[PDB]
C-alpha cells in the first residue's frame, strides 16, 4: 500500500503490473476548487486542505464538452470521446511513478488536445503508464476546461476573463512543482508535451510569463499558437460571448450581469449553443479559444514570437505526413470513410469553399494554382490527394514549421520531425494515410504492448521515439544513443534540417515543404 503526503492531504494510489514490472498510479487527484456555481468562467482557485485519505484509484469526470456523434459505432472517433463522466467538476490530474520509487525522475507533463473545444486525460492512447515502466519518467496529465466554459471571454471583466482553461493547466504545472517531489520527481527536469490543441497551449506557456518558471522543456507535437486554428481575436471573442449570450436569452447592458445570467444557465444550454455563435464555420472552427487577455498573454504572441519574447529552452517540434485529412471527412463533398473519395476539380473547388469561406476569388484560384501542378495528371486521387494537403499545409505543417524557425532564431536548439508512419490498427482507411492524431499511441508507447496486435517493426519505432523523447525530457537532446539509430540534428533557420520518422528508414531531410509554406506563410497573407 503506496500512500503520498502531498501539501493538501495523503493521497493513496494503485499499483499496475505492466512489462512484468510494477508502476503506480494516482488517478484523480484535485488540484482546484470545483469551478461550480460563482466559480465558473473564473479562473481556477486554489485547494482548500484535506485531512483524510483521498482515494486517487479511478479517472476523475472530464470536463464538458460536446460529443460529435459524426460516425456512431466508429472506433477511428469513438476512440477520441471522454470515457469518463462529464461534469464542470472535472479539475484532476493523474501521475504515473515508476516502480520502486525514483530518487529524482524526470517529469513528462500531458496536454491533450480536441481543437480546445473537446479532450480529456483519460484516453487510452494517453495512458502514460508504459512512459514511467520503460523510462523511469514520471508523467502527469490534467484536464482543463475547454469549449465555453474554459475560453469564454469578456475581457477585462474577471467574471469572465478568458484563458480559463490555460490557467487550469497552469495551475496543475504549479501543483507538479509544489508536490511531485514527494511522489520522487524532479520539479527541476518538467517537460511539456502535447498535440494539436495541447500543442498550442504548450507553445503558449512557453510565451506566458506565468509559466517560465512551472517547467524546463516543450515538446509541440502538431500544433503551434501561429496556427490559424490556435487563438481568437478580440473582436470574435466579444461577438462570440455576445452571440452565445443572445442565443441563451442572458443579453444585458451591464456586461458584468450577463455573465451572472450565463452562470444561472444548465451546462448544457451553453454546449447546445457553442456550435452558432459564429455564422460561418469551418471543420477547424475553434469558437471559444485562448485570447490576448492580459494575464496569461501579455500581448499578441505573433509579437512575443517575432520579437524573442519567450522562455529560453530547447524545443521539439513536428508533425505528421497527412495531417489534413482526418477534416475532410467531417464536411468535404465527395468525401467518405467508407470510399476512396476520388473527387473531381469542381469537387475540389467546393472543399476550398468549405475551409476558406471568407476568403476572395482571387485567392481560393491561388491555391488551386499552387496545388494542382500535377506530377502525373493522369493520376485520378490527384484533387483528393491536394485538397488534404492545402488543409494540412495550411493549418498544421506551415505554422510549426514557422514556429520553429523564429523560435531557433533567438540561439536555442530546436529539433523537427516529420511523422510518416500510417499504423497498422489504424482504423480509418488508406487513402487518409498518416492521420492527425496517430502518432500520439506511438509516443505513449502503446505499440511496445505486444498483445495489442502491432507489428514488430512499429514495437521497434515506439521503442525508439519512446527514448528519443525521453532523452529529451531529460537531456534536451532526442538522440538514440545506442543503436546506430541516424542522429537527429538541430534545426537552423539556414538549412532547416529535420528527422523523418517511420518503420523502415530514418532519414534526415532539409526544408520540409519548401515551396508550400512560402506560398502559406507570405503569399496567402496577403489575399
Ligand atoms: C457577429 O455576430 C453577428 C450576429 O450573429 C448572428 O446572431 C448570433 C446570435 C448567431 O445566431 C449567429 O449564428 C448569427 O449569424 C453577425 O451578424 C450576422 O451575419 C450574418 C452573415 O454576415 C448575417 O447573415 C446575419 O443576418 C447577421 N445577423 C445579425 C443579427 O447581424 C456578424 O457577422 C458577426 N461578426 C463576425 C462574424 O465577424
Ligand atoms: C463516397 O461517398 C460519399 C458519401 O456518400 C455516402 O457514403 C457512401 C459510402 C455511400 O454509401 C452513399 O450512398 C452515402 O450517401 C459520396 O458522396 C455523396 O454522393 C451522393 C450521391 O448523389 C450525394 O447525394 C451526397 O450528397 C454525397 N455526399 C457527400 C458527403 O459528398 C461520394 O460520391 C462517394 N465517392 C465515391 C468515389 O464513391
Ligand atoms: O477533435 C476535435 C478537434 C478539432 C480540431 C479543430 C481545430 C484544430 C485541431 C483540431 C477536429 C479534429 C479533427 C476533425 C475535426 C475536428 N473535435 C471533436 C470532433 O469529434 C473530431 N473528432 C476527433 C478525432 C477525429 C479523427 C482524427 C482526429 C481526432
Ligand atoms: C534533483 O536534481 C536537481 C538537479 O536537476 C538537474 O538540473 C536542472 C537544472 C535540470 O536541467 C534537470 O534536467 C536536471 O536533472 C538537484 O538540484 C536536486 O538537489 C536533486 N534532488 C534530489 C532529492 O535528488
Ligand atoms: C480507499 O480505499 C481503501 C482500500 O480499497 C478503503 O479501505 C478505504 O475505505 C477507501 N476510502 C474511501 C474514502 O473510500
Ligand atoms: C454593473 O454591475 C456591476 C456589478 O455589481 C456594478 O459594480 C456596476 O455599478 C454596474 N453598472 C455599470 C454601469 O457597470
Ligand atoms: C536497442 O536494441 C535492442 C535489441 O538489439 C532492444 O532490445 C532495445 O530496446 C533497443 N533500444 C531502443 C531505444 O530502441
Ligand atoms: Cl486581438
Ligand atoms: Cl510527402
Ligand atoms: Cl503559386
Ligand atoms: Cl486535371
Ligand atoms: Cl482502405
Ligand atoms: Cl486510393
Ligand atoms: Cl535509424
Ligand atoms: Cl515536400
Ligand atoms: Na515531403
Amino acid at each position: 500500500d503506496i500512500i503520498i503526503a502531498t501539501k493538501n492531504g495523503k493521497v493513496r494510489g494503485m499499483q499496475l503490473t505492466v512489462f512484468g514490472g510494477t508502476v503506480t498510479a494516482f488517478l484523480g487527484i484535485p488540484y482546484a476548487q470545483p469551478p461550480l456555481g460563482r466559480l465558473r468562467f473564473k479562473k481556477p482557485q486554489s485547494l482548500t486542505k484535506w485531512s483524510d485519505i483521498w482515494n486517487a484509484t479511478k479517472y476523475a469526470n472530464s470536463c464538458c464538452q460536446n460529443i460529435d456523434q459524426s460516425f456512431p459505432g466508429f472506433h477511428g472517433s469513438e476512440m477520441w470521446n471522454p470515457n469518463t463522466d462529464l461534469s464542470e467538476d472535472c479539475l484532476y490530474l493523474n501521475v504515473w511513478i515508476p516502480a520502486p520509487k525514483p530518487k529524482n525522475a524526470t517529469v513528462l507533463i500531458w496536454i491533450y488536445g480536441g481543437g480546445f473545444q473537446t479532450g480529456t486525460s483519460s484516453l487510452h492512447v494517453y495512458d502514460g503508464k508504459f512512459l514511467a515502466r520503460v523510462e523511469r519518467v514520471i508523467v502527469v496529465s490534467m484536464n482543463y476546461r475547454v469549449g465555453a466554459l474554459g475560453f469564454l471571454a469578456l475581457p477585462g471583466n474577471p467574471e469572465a476573463p478568458g484563458n480559463m482553461g490555460l490557467f487550469d493547466q497552469q495551475l496543475a504545472l504549479q501543483w507538479v512543482q509544489k508536490n511531485i517531489a514527494a511522489f520522487g520527481g524532479n520539479p527541476k527536469s518538467v517537460t511539456l508535451f502535447g498535440e494539436s490543441a495541447g500543442a498550442a497551449s504548450v507553445s503558449l506557456h512557453l510565451l506566458s510569463p506565468g509559466s517560465h518558471s512551472l517547467f524546463t522543456r516543450a515538446i509541440l507535437q502538431s500544433g503551434s499558437f501561429n496556427a490559424p486554428w490556435a487563438v481568437t481575436s478580440l473582436y470574435e471573442a466579444r461577438n462570440r460571448t455576445l452571440n452565445l449570450a443572445k442565443l441563451t436569452g442572458c443579453s444585458r447592458e451591464n456586461e458584468t450581469e450577463i455573465i451572472k445570467c450565463l452562470r444561472n444557465k444548465d451546462p448544457q444550454e451553453i454546449l447546445l449553443n457553442e456550435a452558432f455563435v459564429v455564422p460561418y464555420g469551418t471543420p477547424l472552427s475553434v469558437n471559444f479559444g485562448p485570447t490576448v487577455d492580459g494575464d496569461f498573454l501579455t500581448d499578441m504572441p505573433d509579437i512575443l514570437l517575432e520579437l524573442g519574447q519567450f522562455k529560453k529552452t530547447q524545443i521539439l517540434v513536428g508533425v505528421n505526413k497527412d495531417e489534413g485529412t482526418a477534416f475532410l471527412v467531417y464536411g468535404a463533398p465527395g468525401f467518405s470513410k467508407d470510399n476512396n473519395s476520388i473527387i473531381t476539380r469542381k469537387e475540389f473547388q467546393e472543399g476550398l469553399k468549405i475551409f476558406f469561406p471568407g476568403v476572395s476569388e482571387f485567392g481560393k484560384e491561388s491555391i488551386l494554382f499552387h496545388y494542382t501542378d500535377w506530377v502525373d495528371d493522369q493520376r485520378p486521387e490527384n484533387y483528393r490527394e491536394a485538397l488534404g494537403d492545402v488543409v494540412g499545409d495550411y493549418n498544421f505543417i506551415c505554422p510549426a514549421l514557422e514556429f520553429t524557425k523564429k523560435f531557433s532564431e533567438w540561439g536555442n536548439n530546436a529539433f523537427f520531425y516529420y511523422f510518416e508512419h500510417r499504423s497498422s490498427k489504424l482504423p480509418w482507411p488508406e487513402w487518409m494515410g498518416v492521420m492527425h492524431g496517430y502518432e500520439i499511441e506511438f509516443v505513449f508507447g502503446l505499440p511496445l504492448e505486444r498483445r495489442d496486435q502491432y507489428t514488430k517493426a512499429e514495437e521497434i519505432l515506439s521503442r525508439s521515439i519512446v527514448k528519443r523523447w525521453a532523452n529529451f525530457a531529460k537531456y534536451g537532446n532526442p538522440q538514440e544513443t545506442q543503436n546506430q539509430s541516424t542522429s537527429w540534428p538541430v534545426f537552423k533557420s539556414t538549412e532547416q534540417k529535420y528527422l523523418t520518422l517511420n518503420t523502415e528508414s530514418t532519414r534526415i531531410m532539409t526544408k520540409l515543404r519548401a515551396q508550400q509554406c512560402r506560398f502559406w506563410t507570405s503569399f496567402f497573407p496577403k489575399v
